[PDB]
């Protein structure tokens, strides 16, 4: 309110912005800038974000800081508020930038990197915050480098491990994954630690990327302590692997949650999507629709986003990723992508309110990751690519429980275990998704005990519990999760990709992947199948239930392309509260998504079908009346059923 | 002490796995079930690691505790030397990595062999765990200094005698000398310290694995081989229903390399892969009974399953085990005992089994191996790829089985040529492409003899230099009577169309022409010349140089390999040995004797009831071994999917 | 006898030679090389079968097949081959070292002075197959050129106009280093000889394009070379196309060899076993086939790969014309009809002129370069990955081949842009993705004089330092009369369906929009601008940015491409040049002329009879050759599956 001063400070109940990347290098002239910041201004975006790049800045000899101050002029001008990413000298051909320094010589580099920069770029008014560095953490991961290797020595030598547990089994440390936590917090502390040297004014960002491979690296908790808000990159072309084209939809929600429950209290936004075509870059290639430009914004300001930022408005010039990328044509006018974002940022400043105080309907469900689960994956698997027997499916499990869950029109949190609040005394009407979260340690049980005595709903399925934190098999050595469970396991068979788990009542049958688990009951009521074994139970335990299935289900959904019978199953286990007080679809429909939110009171529905056919999706739960917002499609409501044409986004206010 | 024989009664047996953690409870609770799953032999990883204190002297109270429970039950033990290696390191190394290590493994030798060979209920010393790997450590100072030592004391030529370029394959050669000289001195050390006690080894993954193998050699310092046969890591050249092939070769594999020594093996997968194995499984219970039979009729003296109970902690926590993890039965380890049992009550018969030689030997070479190597630059897959010379003789293997006629399955130096008379005696050479003058002597001494030879795909293409005498003048033209005049690549699969009865044999990848001298020519209907066979003195040799093993293995039908193999057998071989009238796709026989008496196991791995007419040997069938209930009318075998039958002939 | 473009074409092939070979079967192989109707063998000097302990020169092996080669009056094709390990088959491309530099003029000085001496030497090849895929950056010698090489040329990191650039140092040093060693090889040999042809054999054209420098390789050469192999090199088409596929390396060599004769050194002789990329036996219509299209393109010569065989290890037995009797294959059989052919029309084949249909498809090192930098390596030839800049034009050569149209395929530096009039004159610009100023001035240059320019796919997107004008202001606006506005992304395979209903075009990967300002747009049926006709000067430009080459090869259907280009070509093309009245899948003509007398080459590649109505030019089709009773009916030719047909217009 004082320490804020002039630059204005990014919070909970800021106005959420369109914007886009506006790529400044060597050879533009200012004509071309300011054609590119006139048509950002008049698409209704407020913001760009520009790479401080210190091969453009460094002379033969000094910083020369004219190519920026060129592009902060214009942008000023334009009254477009700058994110300016830290990016210190690298080589040409390195697009992402370095996520560490090579040598004590280079931090050295760095250092005086941003002394110059912040000192000369945080005179400007425009500046809105500085993203300490681009896309933090990376899969190779440089041990070989002397500044990482030296890093990595002292922090084995500050941290005393045995090779054998308190019960005297041996054990895996995870020394390396350990250490790339610890590390990823150190260096980015370390940036913001610099630029605070400079700058106490402006808000400090970083965008983590690939998150549904990297989140393994990445400790949101402890990176809110240097944070003024959270990012993220969330590319159709890069990050989405997991998933078909027809549910970018479902990725980009998850990307959403993953972030919002990193973000924690921080306000967070997209940093990066995609805004323009593949032409030789990206893993899965696409140019996005119009339609999909509206979907993505809708889904990120609908999970609390405060803004969406687009890589990229203009294009680079040369080599990697040349004309690739952009929202504006070769022509530098509008292609239909900037068109649709121009819609959302006229619809913002229709509807200030509304939109600057979204607060995500929370369903209660959360569907939670561990970092330990995936770094258990890469020991056992050795790094298999693919499915239960390859990297990700730690992942894919429980996306896919998100998936069921969206095509019945109910949120879910996608959080990791650390994120989730165990401290309070009631959980009634909360429910916890462990999907082939195959590491959990005694401190977690514990934390997962109190919350199904206190009320909460425990699903459970795949091999989630089969290894501690040191991937020490307690089915082995005494089940950890045998008082939880009321339950013990007692098999696993491998069969085919898919299979059957058919239930000994009512004919019904579950699709399963790779593996089938029988278990022996104590206090937990068994389900047989139709071979007379016993392949999961419901265990009442203090007000709370838990249901256990060790055969992946989520999988098997994901294997079969049809969340249909998982939508049902996870329906019939929610406590009627949630189906009561949230809107949700009357019954599961293939390819179709709903979220809630409310503002100030209001309560909000986002509805976008992903099917090849119109779709009547009947909403039931919460109260009011369907009354049409925003549709791109001529959307129509009778009563609380809403008509929606393909590739259509909706806005349905709750009257 | 007792000392192991071809006359010992055979058990089945299970590793008991031993780490850190475990109770004095838990470990009685697995011994206690073992017994009373009717086995005898458990086999203990004696782990250097869990026996290692920080001063670097030996505590041995983890392994103690685990014979002395092994004793209390009266289960006998095979002790693996097993030295200190990363606990990320499954199998263990395979050869010491520097002078100062040998000296380790020299100081583990003689504290454990020391300590536990006075444990009364040791029965076995393994050497060292599946020795021979892939990727042998060519990099390592120890090794690369014994590799310099070997190239200087052999003096090898770049020409040979007529002065043509050759290949030496010094890497190969020294790879079989070092395996040689480390399993040797590895039973020197143990020897220093106890002379009471069977020396024993598990070669494995034995289809890939074989060029690394000197069996003959082995012999001189063990008292018996063994072999690790996992349908998850070894049997990747075969469907899952085939599997019953898979074992059968693998145990006549081991049984070859034995020669006089007894042999069992030391590993058989006893449980689930969750994420371990190449190709992973559970295994049934059926499979179980299979693989136990199959095993016990090709001689083995035990079958030990890898695991009786589970790893706990990373590779393998929870797999693999026998038991349950409540450390119950599964239904492995309820069909282990049904054999168990089954050994208790017929000691005599079990005891004293000799497999029933067909006298059809299908014969494998080190050196066909290592010219494939070099030819195909280590393609994958196929004719063009690493392992076409190990699938070709194994799919005569499979023909022969869907005809219910056992063959052996040997090494050409396992082979013995040294006798007068071999009228009635058949060996196959399917796709062994590398054959030196001294071998194609023997063959002509063979065949002069009364020997019938049997060779397709390229046998004889290249000798042992990898020298074509294809191209420089055949050196197998004077007993195939005939000469190669060309291969033409076709596609992976083709028909060779017989002039005679429009007849139809699959052929995978290269058609061979020949020009027959002395030899009859068999002709196809372009009137090219496809084969011949050569009387020479009493014996004959049919010589087919397309790969028609391989086409059948591509065509995933044996039936007309099996028709022609039995066209070309001595009348003898049909009459004296039991064998089905005709091929049945996915059934397999073979028959042994235990002192007078005849047996024969069958397994039907098809989908389907079968009815199989058994012809050949004397007697009336008396089921003594069927786990489905399997009925005989005459000699004509109903037998269900997936059972194992055990016919005595009275 | 020096070569020239009059000399009487020659069928030949490689006569192997290594120690332990007797005096008989040499003899035998040239006794059989003449009675084929062979005049030339090739002979690989071998460095290693010459050098004896001492490192003097012993050149009896050498001697014995040179004296045979003149007994039966066979010249020689000498090729400089120095020392190289035994398994190295192709040959090192560049010194190892200084000494190695040392070790390689001492060869050349000791085998040219001797075998220079010899009257039957027609010419000393300089080094096999110059250029590798992975060249050897970490030997001191490449290394040391290198640095030197980057020293001597000033790069900075930005154009003239500021913008970052790549400078593709290690292409454009690899270019300069191949013209300078093998210049340096020419200078060696020429210090012992004058009076011999210098030749080579660039290999693996579709890939190693970008390694050669052919106008430089003229100042020193007498005659360009190619090894053209069907199991190495045609790796961008099916078996049924290397009838295009030869056609396509006959004409890049033609283009190379500029005002120099040109001759195929190495063509496919026989089978692989193991060897080859895509195995095969080529069959007698094959060798019929390639020996005819690289006679239709000029060639002076086809040398086979190879007479006889290698006996030992790689390729032992593999590649030869003769059988393993030392007799006739029908592939000898097929290459001796033709050299009996040219021994009965001496003058008509010693003058062959193709006839220029005035059609060049251009390709450049820069489109590969950049296409190398931007897809970062990966495989196939798809638009995303490495080669599809040259599968595009392969695809249009493809689509004219099969309308009976000769087109050249040229580096663009083998255009002569210097003419004053090129009316009736087409450049085919297909997935060219790089062009600099320089080269758009010359294009600008030749449509304004008449030239017709066809342009698909990305062409024109980056400049020459991968710097994209289409985003910096489009350096071909003005030649184009329109601007690029889009590429969108859609499936491998997509439709282009013009608004005129005229077309349906398949296209391959990336939709291009357009604006047109000059020239006239064409509109697709969603109402979007996809390809314009810009009139500029006397000439006009069809551009069509989306990639239709590379649509038409991923539809595996030319048919449409056909009917597009035809439409485009100047109406002289059409009157003077013998076609197809349409397109005829899997059908290919070209045609030639001899001292004014005009010929066409048609080959029938489908599966049925093909009656194939011939428009264009002059005359009466007279059948000249055919090997399967081709009879024409006024200018309809009925041809059968594989047949190779002459046609003389009178
Ligand atoms: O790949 C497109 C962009 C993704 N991430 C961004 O930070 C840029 O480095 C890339 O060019
Ligand atoms: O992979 C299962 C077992 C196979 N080989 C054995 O010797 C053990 O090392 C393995 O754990
Ligand atoms: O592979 C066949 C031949 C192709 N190129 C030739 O120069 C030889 O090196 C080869 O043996
Ligand atoms: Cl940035
Ligand atoms: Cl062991
Ligand atoms: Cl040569």
């Amino acid at each position: 309110v004082l320490f804020q001063g002039p630059a204005e400070r990014i919070s909970k109940q800021s106005t959420p912005f369109v914007g886009a990347q506006i790529f400044i290098e060597p050879g533009q002239t200012q004509e071309q800038i300011e054609q590119w910041f006139k048509l950002l201004a008049e698409s209704n975006m407020t913001t760009c974000r520009i790479r401080m790049f210190g091969k453009y800045m460094k002379t033969p000899s000094t910083y020369d800081f004219t190519l920026f101050d060129r592009a902060f002029k214009l942008a000023d001008k334009y009254h477009i508020k700058v994110y300016a990413t830290l990016f210190p000298d690298t080589e040409f051909t390195d697009v992402g930038g370095f996520k560490f320094p090579h040598s004590r010589e280079h931090q050295k580099e760095v250092e005086d990197y941003i002394k110059n920069v912040v000192s000369h770029f945080s005179q400007y008014k425009n500046l809105a915050a500085w993203v300490l560095i681009n896309e933090p953490g990376t899969p190779n991961l440089p041990f070989n480098e002397p500044f990482t290797k030296e890093r990595f020595s002292d922090w084995k030598k500050e941290h005393n491990f045995s090779e054998y547990n308190e019960k005297g089994y041996p054990v895996l440390n995870f020394e390396k994954e350990n250490f790339i936590i610890d590390y990823h917090n150190w260096y980015l502390n370390w940036l913001a630690n610099q630029v605070r040297l400079y700058d106490k004014q402006h808000d400090l960002h970083v965008n983590p990327h690939n998150v549904f491979k990297l989140s393994g690296l990445y400790d949101f908790p402890t990176w809110r302590t240097f944070l003024n808000s959270l990012g993220g990159s969330a590319h159709a072309s890069w990050h989405f692997g997991y998933f078909p084209r027809k549910a970018y939809t479902v990725a980009m929600s998850a990307n959403a949650e993953l972030i919002r429950s990193g973000a924690g209290e921080l306000p967070w936004l997209m940093t990066e999507l995609q805004g323009g075509n593949n032409l030789y870059s990206g893993a899965n290639p696409l140019c996005p629709t119009a339609e999909e430009i509206i979907q993505w914004l809708w889904i990120n300001f609908a999970t609390e986003a405060k803004g969406g930022i687009f890589w990229s408005f203009n294009a680079r010039s040369t080599a990697a990723e040349a004309g690739e990328w952009a929202m504006i044509n070769f022509k530098n006018k509008s292609s239909d992508r900037l068109i649709a974002a121009a819609t959302i940022g006229k619809f913002i400043t229709e509807n200030v309110k509304m939109m600057s105080n979204i607060k995500t309907l929370n369903s209660g469900i959360s569907i939670l990751y561990n970092h330990e689960s995936m770094w258990v994956e890469a020991a056992q698997t050795r790094g298999k690519l693919n499915n239960g027997r390859s990297i990700g499916a730690v992942m894919c499990s429980p996306l896919s429980y998100f998936e069921a869950l969206s095509e019945t029109g109910l949120q879910a949190n996608f959080k990791e275990i650390k994120e989730f609040d165990f401290s309070l005394n009631d959980y009634t009407d909360q429910v916890i998704i462990l999907s082939h979260q195959i590491a959990l340690d005694n401190k977690v049980i514990k934390q997962l005990e109190s919350f199904v005595e206190k009320g909460g709903t425990l699903i459970a399925d795949g091999l989630t519990g089969y290894y501690d934190y040191q991937a020490h098999s307690t089915v082995v050595s005494g089940f950890a999760l045998e008082n939880l469970f009321g339950s013990y396991p007692i098999e696993y068979k491998i069969k085919e990709n898919l299979f059957s788990l058919d239930f000994e009542k009512d004919n019904y049958k579950l699709p399963a992947h790779l593996w089938k688990g029988t278990i022996e009951t104590s206090k937990a009521t068994p389900i047989m199948d139709k071979e007379g074994e016993c392949i999961a139970c419901i265990n009442q335990y203090g007000k709370g239930k838990v249901f256990w299935i060790p055969s992946p289900i989520a999988l098997g959904a994901r294997e079969s392309k049809d969340f249909s019978e998982l939508s049902k199953l996870t329906v019939s286990l929610l406590p009627n509260k949630i189906l009561n007080d949230n809107p949700h679809f009357d019954k599961h429909y293939k390819d179709v998504m709903m979220k809630s939110f409310k503002s100030n009171g209001t309560m909000y529905s986002l509805i976008i079908n992903k099917s090849a056919s119109v779709q009547t999706v009947d909403i039931v739960g919460g109260k009011g009346k369907a009354f049409i917002l925003f549709a791109n499609k001529n959307a129509h409501s009778t009563a609380n059923k809403l008509t929606i044409s393909p590739e259509e986004t909706v806005i349905i206010k709750w009257k």
